[PDB]
């Protein structure tokens, strides 16, 4: 089966409020630099950031490797409790199988975001693998 | 015969409305970064990026290959739909026929261009492959 | 004979019109990104973009290669009119004799420029080559 | 035992009291090109930038090697005085052991950040590392 | 004898004065992008762009190898004397010998600059060179 | 014995005094791209740019090269006058001695910073390097 990218991210977005069940996650339509959480629980955003899609490898074939990029940003008032969320995203989230997808999460970096409107954000970026298969 | 620029995006858009008929396709002016869509139907813009020519390789013709850059933008108001929109661009429109091309469409990467307006943006970025051939 | 840039730029607005006498054919002061057509017939702007000297080949001549940059940017109304317009000036320039260069007019890249002032702008970069000879 | 990040955010800082207790030492949520001290002390922001995890090394299980940045930065009207309290920043904390790092704490570079409401300032930017491991 | 900067600028001034006497030659404070003449005549305006210093070659003398860059950038109001014009100092600049240099004058690139206050603006970036050898 | 920033700073402050005694030479918290002099003197203003530290080279040690920038920046109304003092900024600072640094004064770059409030501002960048030693 091919992957749905949707999947992948409803994976990540379950996976967290299973281990995490205090959290409020979402798959939002505003960018997580300044969106503002209205539940009294720490909260993450998911974000599909994009893919980048490498040729086919000498192949009759139009099969491509393609490694997606996924974000999840802590936003909590305190900057200590926005690094401690950090530290469970990563710990939840990182070696994790995914849908369609031909390894586990990796982990690829954590950054600074920023602190709009009084909230510290903190985002973990992902990357998955998958294997684009054209129709024929 | 020689490639005619405009032929390979009807291809491309064609493409797209068969396999896909409630979606709104335009070839437009406008930056799918800050277009807005007239109506509720999912919107996608198909774009001619542009071209890179390799240099003659040590001959006496002037014979240059050229990488076609094309990108297709869904424009939608929740991303989900927007990401699903974008799965379906994907199956759509990889390793297909273009014409007078030396190789089929090659995807090149997927990103996310933003929110303005509050639609959600995902472009599709694609590569052609032809042949130019010099008149003597 | 050293080579005269004007004279350069001269050929392909030439040549450009003998092949296309229905198009008005510039050599403007103004950028072709800003430039506003007086007419109806389809423009194109030709720019000298500058040259970039390879150092001397360490001879006990001071002689530089010379690898010139020039644009034609088509200006037209409707996007798919600048992108035919375009193909004809491919099939117009590539590979002509230009006078005192080493080679044939070589394609570098198509890049579009934008859509100011209800004009949808398209650009052809080229470069051609010459050898600079320092005087005694 | 897993690193905890604030945990080498409090040892840093904690260092920095102990051996400086003429300086006003925050983890603020505050960028340090902005803040604006309210007292007449050497003030010292403590930051963590973010953290880049290595691929796993050919290994089926999802172990990262991970690099960790923090910074910090003196805030002081005079600039003599900011470079004074930098010198004793490096020496304050280079080669300090952290808790669950696999190596001492290094220093990476030191920078000019601004003059921002008459306080001079200069950033430390540090690294810690340490081993990401996937739960299984 | 050591290199004095202000000489090679007269230099290359003075060279341009002799070879091209209806020439405007200036060395102004005012950035040539936005400097405007009065009048319509040909102007030009010499500037010194800086020095790159190359380490000493680890021998026991602080000798560091110079590459200075010089710009002269012609003000003219039509596109085509500014073309001419620039043809102009290429030939009377290229391989002129320099005071204390090592070598003769360079050209490195030539670039337009802009249209500003309707004077078309062209840059011939050249590079001289010369050894700094240290006091004691 | 540790190297210490400001001392450094003054070295070269000094030595700019001792060589050029007409030269108001200091050390500013204003960016001397800004800086309004007064008086008919040349300014000169002396900065700590900031610092890159190598990695401890396989050692067991926490033992940092350290490589650090500093600009003397010349403030004249002239042109003229300012390149003559950089050409005495150049012959007064080049291969001197500093405190507690394992090589002499090195060189890097000469660059034009502005003309702002009709002074006349070139900047000379420079390099020292010492040897950072951790406290055990
Ligand atoms: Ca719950
Ligand atoms: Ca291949
Ligand atoms: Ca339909
Ligand atoms: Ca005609
Ligand atoms: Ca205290
Ligand atoms: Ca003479
Ligand atoms: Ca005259
Ligand atoms: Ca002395
Ligand atoms: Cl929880
Ligand atoms: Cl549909
Ligand atoms: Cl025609
Ligand atoms: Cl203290
Ligand atoms: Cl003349
Ligand atoms: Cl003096």
């Amino acid at each position: 089966n091919a992957m749905e990218t949707l999947s992948v991210i409803h994976t990540v977005a379950n996976r967290l409020r299973e281990l995490n069940p205090d959290m409020d996650i979402h798959i939002s339509s505003t960018d997580a630099k300044v969106y503002i959480p209205t539940g009294q629980q720490v909260t993450v955003l998911i974000h599909y950031c994009g893919s980048v899609f490498a040729e086919p490898e000498n192949t009759d074939a139009t099969v491509q490797k393609q490694l997606i990029r996924i974000s999840a940003t802590v936003i909590v008032p305190q900057i200590s409790d926005a690094i401690n969320a950090l530290d469970r995203l990563r710990r939840s989230l990182g070696g994790i199988e995914l849908p369609d997808c031909d390894r586990p999460l990796w982990l690829e970096s954590e950054k600074y975001i920023g602190d709009a409107a009084n909230f510290c954000r903190y985002a973990l970026d992902m990357t998955a693998s998958t294997l684009f298969i054209a129709e024929q």
